[PDB]
């Protein structure tokens, strides 16, 4: 039987790594992309379709699930895996980001965050870890605070310091719960905004506590790709080399490629699902908006090389019609293609690192995608 | 290779019949239920899922398709079958009903109907048959007028007489187009409101023209089940026994059972798809509204006996959550179950007629469904 958690690196090229995370519910190939399963569904896809695209693990939103249908209710029904019909690993976020971005009103303190639903509710390190346990999460995220951008050095420091205190509370809550500690993994989240010294203090604090994996938090919050890459340049080397590195909320295909070049192993983002429902399809020649009139009689598939079931059967012209008409099948087909495209990107990244040709792949990818 | 059209009756019980329609694109088992594929999609289902539920044929809406994406455009793209990815028979309606129920403004005359889109457009017997040809329909419906209910005898007669003149024009238009006449079938539509003498005149006119199948039009327009059954009692025996009998726009499960008892072979209705998206699931114990709070923690499948993929995997509690949350997957799962339920109903009808026990099946079905 598989271990609780084992990360093995099979090949490296510069800062990039490829390998596997073994967990009780399955193997995760890295670098990995996690489709987002917001409120117990990857929007518009059956779980079998999510798996057919190549996904090894999905993300669940703790903030949404604790509000509807409720964490205790999901536990009573047998846990999130049984409830939604996904039997492979699930990573749950902590709620610390979505509570601040989606709640109508919030009250922040050293204890946690009190908030009104968009009903009064509470999130703290202890309650977040408990909710993730009730959901039956395989990878549990420490409860943190995503510092707004831009941030002054003083405010970034105060925020990061609170997050590190919350990281220790998250560790202790996770470890106190025997079944969770034995069957799940816990990741810590680095903060510190764009400041190298704060990023280093945060990395040091997280390594002293000790986690199964380490996320670079506080990015993709408005700073732009150049600045995100500059922060990753110094931030990723601060994290333990032998554990996974997770960049949450990222991103566009070129964001992912450049982040892998900087040592990131795991990603999640709503872009392929949400923008798919809006009509944006990803292709190796860049994104297209299928709503555009130029696609009304285009018999080609969404992408000329994509191996997904959508590109094997249906034309741009048909999908154009469905999206223009507001048809559910349009959202279904766009989403399946986009998630499959993201998985094919991850597969090409993994294969190119394994073969020592990732630098060339990244150059060729960018030249064609931006042509 | 299969013929253009062959209807064979394999077994009978009273007025009920079971058998097959053979056409170039496939075999249709009768009595048959046709899922409705409005604007080139059975809403929320891939065609492969429609087929997996047991459907042999689907219906397409001529009124919607001529407006978006357009009939000429669909023909340029290779026809409706290729466009939407359904390679089995498609029956198209004529537009004569939806033009009057959905258009913002209409002008009726002996030539046809001029209307404004909900852009000015025209429908006549000749244009309707042409549009159905451009779509590549396998079963073409004559262009008719569905008399409003209630109707005075005078107005029902005048309306029926116009429909019979339009039926002859539809026949001649279909026959003039060699490729259509050789590869598709044409059905005529009986009118006459609730009046036996008008129903007989209409049946006589349609049989004199000659069609491949005969529909009972003008019902399910507000008259109620008792009156619909009373009209079917005398109307179906007026139609040629050796051709299929089609009751369009019907209906609830008990409507279908009683209509088969009266000699109907084919049905279509938006009820399973549209009401599925709204939260109504059909079960052998009657319909349920999955939104109801009583299902929030119910781990049973939608129906205890249903063989569909939804009932094999997901609980009422999960589907309750999805529909309450407005999630696309909720519409997908409800629709697949409801269409599968309708197909299982048709299969039980066909098997019970084949075995000479349909009368008992109808009694047992109604006793449990209405308990
Ligand atoms: C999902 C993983 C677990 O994350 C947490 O528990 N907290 C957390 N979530 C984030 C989410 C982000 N999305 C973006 N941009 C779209 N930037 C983000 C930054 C953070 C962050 O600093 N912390
Ligand atoms: C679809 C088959 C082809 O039908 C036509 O070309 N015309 C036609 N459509 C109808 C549709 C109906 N729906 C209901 N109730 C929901 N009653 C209906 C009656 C008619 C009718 O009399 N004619
Ligand atoms: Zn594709
Ligand atoms: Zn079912």
């Amino acid at each position: 039987d598989r271990p609780r958690f084992s990360f093995s690196i099979a090949a490296r090229e510069g800062k990039a790594r490829t390998g596997t995370i073994e967990m009780k519910r399955g193997v995760i190939r890295t670098p990995a992309f996690m489709p987002v399963g917001t409120a117990a569904t990857v929007k518009a896809l059956k779980p079998e379709t999510v798996r057919a695209t190549g996904a090894d693990i999905i993300l669940g939103n703790t903030y949404h699930l604790m509000l509807r249908p409720g964490a205790e209710r999901i536990a009573k029904l047998g846990g999130l895996h049984s409830f939604m019909g996904w039997d492979r690993p699930i990573l749950t976020d902590s709620g610390g980001y979505q509570v601040m971005s989606l709640s109508s009103l919030t009250k922040q303190s050293e204890e946690g965050v009190t908030f009104k639903s968009h009903s009064r509710h509470m999130l703290s390190p202890e309650r977040s870890i408990e909710i993730q346990h009730l959901l039956g999460s395989d990878i549990v995220m420490a409860f943190d605070e995503c510092t707004p951008y831009p941030a002054t050095p003083s405010r970034a420091a105060s925020s990061m310091e609170r997050s590190m205190r919350w990281a220790k509370r998250s560790r202790d809550a996770f470890d106190s719960r025997k079944e969770q500690a034995e069957n799940a993994a816990l990741f810590g989240i680095q903060q510190g905004s764009v400041f190298e010294n704060l990023r280093q203090q945060s990395a040091d604090a997280l390594a002293e506590i000790g986690f199964d994996g380490y996320a670079v938090g506080g990015l993709a919050v408005g700073e732009g790709q150049d600045e995100m890459f500059r922060v990753l340049d110094f931030s990723v080397p601060m994290l333990p080399d032998d554990k996974p590195h997770y960049l949450m909320g990222v991103g566009k295909p070129d964001d992912i490629v450049g982040a892998v070049e900087r040592g990131i192993d795991m990603f999640d983002c709503v872009l392929p699902t949400r923008s798919g429902r809006n009509g944006q399809a990803f292709t190796w020649d860049g994104p297209i908006n299928i709503r555009n009139a130029r696609f009304s009689e285009d018999l080609k598939p969404l992408d000329s090389e994509c191996h997904c079931a959508v590109c094997q059967k249906w034309s741009r012209a048909y999908i154009h019609h469905l999206i223009r008409a507001g048809e559910i099948l349009g959202a279904m087909l766009m989403t399946e293609h986009n998630i499959a495209f993201y998985q094919q990107l991850m597969q090409k990244i993994r294969d190119s690192i394994s073969e020592g040709r990732f630098s060339q792949f990244a150059q060729d990818f960018r030249a064609r995608y931006f042509a």
